[PDB]
């Protein structure tokens, strides 16, 4: 047979392939937006009526090459039927018992109703009662992490499992391979430490004030710091507290929150200016589709949902959705952004065969929406729209400028390198099961300087206190995103004549590139490929360059460094700590 004739057969099983995975995936958004077992019973059907698919479409079977093995990637698929609904019975659940928790006030036990979002994620990015914080601290991992160690044991297995009938050694070559580059693992460790003297300095800044505030106590100056104490669960983002420690305070904020308020802002208003963005650019306009069968707010009729903000795609066409239980505050604002980032790819490759929808690599997809929140942070963007008015940039307000860019999206890359660096060695063995909980926070110290607030045991499993964990979804990709979205936005901010490296005034921190048709036809042709081609092909589309370069991002918080550099000496401030002595064996 020639080209076109082993061709004209892979069309007839991309659509064949294509609708079970909107069915699959129909059925996975009701079990989302609707936990019931009669949906958990429907979804895991659909799966396996999927699975029965790959399984079939493997054995039937340049671009051509690629599509070939391209859609035979049987992932959980190689496994029997058995073993299949069996390790998606235990991810399931452990999001079940993830978005089902619900809690009682500290100091009423009457009131039992309290969730994730909105009260305990409130909480902590507004409280500031350490035994407070502290007690929601345990109730949280108490109740999301322990619980399903056993479940999670029996989904590590099955993934192995998985791993080996799909022909690797073990669930992390899994997640490496998506990046195709065995030159990877590596290249992260060594953005890691490009990065850790900025880090580490940032981290001594927060720790001192930090102890400021809460006292010696509470704070160690030597010691990894508590981290129930940076506005959020997880320490992934310490933006709850960039004001509450802000270098100087009697300056101008950015919290847009009071004037999102005062203008009576709403979750549809937020998305509706982010689809603003994206059309300003020369892109797709969001559909109706999306705006009738999305959820943007917490339903208030009380059922069980995973409130955990996400985007979808059902394939078939133009059928996007966004289950995000929004609420009215700046960050949730960037959060619609990182969701609507990848409604938008979807949009952009839905022209693509089921192989190729998808974005190159799990980087590409996380970093699309917060490359737009880049260039929202900035006043420039913030001042267009009544958000941010009478703003008097100083010098000074230059660097709280620098500084939440810091405390928000700078500590977020060692800590979603931890996260798989983590599950990497489960998968691997590296980890035994009988040291899985002090091995984890041993590296939260080692890589991010904090620790739990109160000694944890090994007979606690506190991993799956995070919603990726207990859900089974890479996170490297949102490591990858905070390195290339700098490159993305530097290509990006030339491309709108918005950066000149060297450029003074105009710097590459207040680039705001709102009404730049250019940049969007680059972006839209990156995005355009998804997964058609290898991902240093659309790396060089639109940046040029074709490999992750971390001069991005280390541009961009330069100043912040050298502020620290000169601020941590003066202060008499120590940086770096000691080991974490919050788990025992
Ligand atoms: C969450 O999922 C559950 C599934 O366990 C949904 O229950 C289902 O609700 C629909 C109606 O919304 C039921 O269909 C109805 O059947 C009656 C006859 O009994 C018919 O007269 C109606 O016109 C409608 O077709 C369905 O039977 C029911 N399924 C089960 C197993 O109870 C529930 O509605 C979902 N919640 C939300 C908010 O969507
Ligand atoms: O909160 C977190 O932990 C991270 C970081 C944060 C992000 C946006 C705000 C600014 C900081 C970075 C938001 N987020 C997300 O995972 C949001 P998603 O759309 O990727 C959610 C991706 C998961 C999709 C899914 C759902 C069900 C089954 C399988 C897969
Ligand atoms: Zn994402």
């Amino acid at each position: 047979p020639s080209e076109t004739e082993i061709s004209q057969i892979v069309e007839w099983i991309e659509q064949r392939y294509q609708q079970t995975k909107a069915h699959q995936t129909l059925a996975a958004w009701e079990y989302g937006s609707n936990l019931t077992e009669f949906n958990l019973s429907k979804k895991t059907k659909a799966a396996a009526d999927f699975a029965e698919v790959a399984k079939a479409v493997a054995e039937e079977l340049a671009t051509l090459k690629r599509r070939i093995k391209k859609l035979a990637k049987l992932g959980y698929a190689a496994l029997p039927a058995d073993q299949f609904k069996e390790l998606l019975g235990a991810i399931a659940s452990m999001e079940s018992n993830y978005a089902k928790a619900k809690f009682c006030a500290y100091g009423d036990a009457t009131k039992c109703d309290l969730s994730l979002d909105p009260e305990l994620t409130e909480i902590f990015a507004n409280h500031r009662e350490p035994e407070e914080l502290k007690y929601y601290w345990v109730q949280w991992y108490n109740a999301t992490g322990a619980p399903v160690r056993e479940s999670f044991q029996k989904y590590v297995e099955l993934n192995r499992q998985a791993a080996l009938r799909n022909n690797f050694s073990s669930g992390a070559a899994v997640w490496l391979n998506e990046y195709d580059d065995s030159t990877f693992e590596q290249q992260v460790d060594d953005v890691i430490e490009q990065i850790r003297p900025l880090y580490e300095q940032l981290h001594a800044y927060v720790r001192y004030k930090l102890r400021q505030k809460y006292g010696d106590k509470l704070v160690s100056p030597t010691g990894p710091i508590p981290m129930h104490l940076l506005g959020n669960l997880w320490a992934q983002t310490w933006d709850n507290i960039a004001d509450f420690t802000t270098p100087f305070p009697e300056k101008k904020l950015l919290d847009v929150t009071d004037e999102m308020i005062r203008q009576g802002y709403t979750p549809i208003k937020m998305f509706q200016m982010g689809d603003d963005f994206f059309t300003s650019l020369n892109m797709t306009k969001l559909p109706q589709t999306f705006w009738d069968k999305s959820i943007l707010e917490k339903p208030t009729d009380g059922r069980d949902l995973v409130c955990h903000a996400s985007a979808w795609d059902f394939f078939a066409i133009d059928d996007v959705r966004i289950k995000q239980c929004t609420r009215v505050n700046m960050r949730e604002f960037f959060v619609v952004h990182h969701e609507l980032g990848h409604i938008q790819y979807y949009l952009q490759y839905q022209h693509q065969p089921v192989e190729f929808r998808g974005g190159a690599n799990p980087g590409f997809h996380e970093a699309v929406g917060d490359v737009l929140s880049l260039s929202v942070s900035t006043p420039k963007h913030l001042k267009k729209v009544g958000l941010l008015k009478d703003y008097e940039e100083d010098e000074q307000v230059k660097i709280n400028q620098f500084y939440r860019a810091g405390v928000t999206k700078l500590v977020f890359l060692p800590f979603a390198y931890t996260l798989d660096k983590y599950r990497w060695g489960v998968f691997r063995g590296d980890i035994k099961p009988r040291e899985y909980n002090c091995k984890f926070w041993e590296m939260r110290s080692r890589y991010s300087g904090v620790e739990p607030p109160v000694v944890r045991t090994e007979q606690d499993f506190d991993p799956p206190a995070k919603y990726h964990v207990s859900a089974d979804v890479e996170y490297l990709r949102y490591f990858v995103s905070y390195v290339i979205q700098f490159q993305f936005h530097r290509a990006a901010c030339a491309l709108a004549g918005e950066y000149v490296k060297g450029d003074p005034e105009k710097t590459l921190n207040n680039c705001d590139i709102y009404q730049s048709t250019a940049a969007g036809n680059q972006l839209k042709e990156m995005l355009a490929l998804g997964s058609s081609k290898p991902w240093p092909d659309a790396m060089e589309v639109l940046t040029g360059e074709r490999k992750m370069s971390a001069d991005a991002i280390l541009e961009y918080f330069d100043p912040l460094y050298q502020w620290l550099l000169e601020e941590n000496k003066r202060l008499g401030a120590h940086v770096g700590w000691t080991d974490s002595q919050k788990c025992v064996s």
